């Protein structure tokens, strides 16, 4: 940050530094996580340079600990990074000196992505091929689910970590045994067979253009 001298700068005001994302902590199995560090010293005016002794730390369960990368960026903030090895909580603990923050330190909990997210992980499904809900083969069969929510699907939520493999999602329910015969064709033709017009009409229609006289009879006078 700093370079028209190197003698003497402010160290920031734990009181007064603190620390965001975008909204509060989300962290995955599939990706590392993001957030950035303000600094602030002694009467509330952000740091006016940089490369101050700050420090991020990152907790799992039992016996886990590593250290996090803080940057400075040149500007009074800092970026981090950080990683959740386990499909379990972590913990974020973030250090200015040798005192905390706020917002941190926070707990969270490491999941793939958005699989199993709100509303999508009460996604329809037959229970077939498995002990619960899907068989873990693409195309298990020839519908995904068979409904129990009423009306179209302008009215029915989807939420999928992708529209073609996740479908629907409802959570609405009244007391009894109702149902609708349909879901979501997986494999197959939707309504088999072919469509077809009706004839009516048959042979024969059309008689001799007269009824022959089949005699004469008469004799000789």
């Amino acid at each position: 940050h700093h370079h028209h001298h190197h003698a003497s700068k402010p160290a920031p005001s734990a009181e007064h530094s603190y620390a965001e994302g975008e909204g509060l902590v989300k962290v995955f199995d599939n990706a590392p996580a993001e957030f950035t560090i303000f600094a602030v010293d002694t009467k509330g005016v952000a740091r006016t340079d940089g490369g101050d002794p700050f420090e991020v730390a990152i907790n799992g369960p039992d016996g886990l600990v590593v250290d996090a990368k803080v940057t400075d960026n040149n500007d009074g903030t800092y970026g981090v990074v950080y990683d959740a090895p386990v499909e379990g909580n972590y913990n974020v603990n973030v250090t200015l000196r040798g005192n905390p923050i706020k917002n941190m330190p926070i707990d969270v909990k490491c999941i793939e992505g958005a699989n199993g997210e709100d509303s999508s992980f009460g996604s329809f499904t037959f229970t077939v091929a498995a002990k619960n809900k899907k068989g873990e083969v693409k195309t298990y069969g020839g519908d995904k689910f068979e409904v129990s929510i009423t009306g179209p699907a302008e009215e029915i939520t989807l939420d999928a970590i992708d529209n073609q493999d996740g479908t629907y999602t409802a959570a609405y329910s009244l007391v009894g045994n109702g149902r609708f015969s349909t879901g979501v064709k997986l494999n197959g033709k939707h309504i088999e067979g072919s469509p077809f017009k009706q004839v009516l009409g048959n042979e024969l229609f059309s008689t001799p253009v007269w009824i022959s006289q089949a005699q004469g009879i008469r004799a000789g006078p």
